[PDB]
């Protein structure tokens, strides 16, 4: 290593996000927010209206179910809410990994999967979760994909992201689909709310902190939601909210700008993806893609600089063979001779023996990729704050694996938001962590009292 350094040098330079560039990115973001709000097709930012005009206050009460469909995991939960003082009295939930074949199969089978798991969960209901009366179960549905919302409890799928590809479902109503799946298992359920995962995170965060104004998800995918003034949404007039507010789902994963520090590797990832040209910003930020970027750099060094000897390892040529959790562990390796980077490369790529020089390169690459994504996340948040005129206490409710379980990532993001804000503003913005959100929104729309 060995001209491996030349590629390393270039990639580091092409990925650079000095503050000037973050300011340019934030400014481009704020511009797209205005464009996206002014016209349905005016921006890469769809700026979807959620039909949430009232956020949780804390006085919600009753029994509520919630469904949560993400990119890789599905969740079923129920909660007892006891008002202002009691809040969440009791909570139960089960999590199921989604069988990969369901991601690209048919619509019915995806929704059967959801309905059948929910039915099994419902059957375990007992004690304090016993359905009172004389009543019907009420459900909140978190659905982590772009939706053209028609009401709080309805909307059609716009497109898939995160490796999903069920074309049958594009344009079809998500709640109607679930409703038909619920009919097939003979489960009676009132869907009171359908929300994007950013929206639920925002509702859940605002429930615990009145000053929450936005939510950002940095997990398998990436996205953000925020509370916008109704008058600042010229494209939409299908309701006159008394609050004067409306929560927006930005779908910022799809953001693109010439100021984005893209490399040949991000280009090849994109061109070979399931959704080429879409989710450009998501593909350099989210946990789905970070490892895959790493994989493409290492493959480049393997075939042109003999990083792994004369023969390129066969497992390096397989897409998504390197996951982001592999990256973060290697990134955390503070040890001489870098034990962890060594055992991760061996375990995952089936390469015996790596010099110190090779694992120093790998840990450097990990840092370059994680830092870019984190700093770009900060520029995103700063873009939202400028839209809000907030560039006075603002809280950003965060969720997702990258922010919760990747120390380097979440710390770099907070540092760079701080630098972006500056002495004046920084000291009035707080980034904090904690589904329940969708249930809280169902709770405001319950046909029952307590
Ligand atoms: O889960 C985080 C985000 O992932 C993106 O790929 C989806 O399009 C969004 O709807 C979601 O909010």
């Amino acid at each position: 290593w060995g001209r491996v350094l030349a590629i390393l040098k270039a990639f580091e330079e092409d990925c650079a996000t000095p503050i000037s560039k973050l300011r340019q990115v934030a400014d481009a973001m704020t511009v797209e927010m205005h464009a996206g709000l002014a016209s349905d097709g005016g921006s890469k930012l769809k700026m979807l209206i959620s039909y949430v005009d009232n956020l949780p206050s804390g006085d919600e009460k009753g029994l509520f179910y919630a469904l949560d469909l993400g990119g890789t995991n599905f969740r079923v939960m129920r909660v007892l809410l006891g008002g202002k003082q009691e809040r969440v009295v009791k909570q139960e939930f089960e999590e199921v990994s989604i069988p990969p074949h369901l991601m690209t199969g048919g619509s019915d089978e995806l929704f059967n999967f959801i309905a059948e798991a929910l039915a099994k969960f419902v059957a375990t209901e007992c004690e304090d979760f016993h359905l009172p009366e004389g009543r019907q179960r009420e459900l909140g549905f978190t659905f982590a994909f772009p939706v053209k919302q028609t009401s709080l409890s309805s909307g059609s799928l716009i497109k898939w992201t995160k490796g999903f590809s069920i074309e049958e479902a594009v344009g079809q109503d998500v709640v109607g689909a679930l409703n038909k799946a619920l009919e097939r298992v003979g489960l009676d359920m009132r869907i009171a709310a359908l929300v994007n995962d950013t929206v639920g995170t925002l509702a859940g965060g605002r429930y615990y902190n009145p000053d929450v104004v936005a939510a950002v998800i940095l997990g398998t995918g990436t996205n953000a939601a925020y509370v916008e003034r109704a008058t600042a949404i010229p494209k939409w007039h299908g309701l006159l909210p008394k609050s004067g507010e409306m929560v927006i789902n930005m779908e910022w994963g799809n953001f693109r700008s010439s100021h984005l520090p893209l490399t040949e590797f991000d280009h090849t990832l994109d061109f070979e993806s399931l959704n080429p040209g879409e989710q450009i910003l998501e593909k350099i930020i989210s946990g789905m893609y970070l490892g895959e970027i790493l994989r493409r750099v290492l493959l480049k060094m393997a075939e042109d600089a003999a990083f792994f000897g004369d023969t390129v390892p066969s497992k390096l040529r397989i897409p998504f063979i390197i996951r982001t959790p592999h990256m973060s562990a290697m990134h955390n390796d503070t040890s001489p001779d870098l034990k962890i980077v060594g055992s991760k490369i061996k375990d995952i790529l089936e390469v015996p023996t790596t010099s110190l020089k090779m694992r120093k390169v790998v840990i450097s690459l990990c840092n370059i990729i994680a830092t870019r994504g984190a700093r770009l996340s900060a520029a995103g948040i700063y873009g939202i704050l400028k839209k809000l005129g907030r560039d006075q206490k603002s809280v950003i409710a965060m969720d997702g694996g990258l922010f919760e379980h990747y120390t380097q990532f979440s710390e770099c993001m907070e540092s760079s938001l701080k630098e972006l804000l500056g002495d004046e503003a920084s000291g009035s913005v707080e980034v904090t962590h904690s589904g329940i959100g969708a249930a809280l929104l169902a709770a405001s729309h319950s046909l029952y009292l307590e």
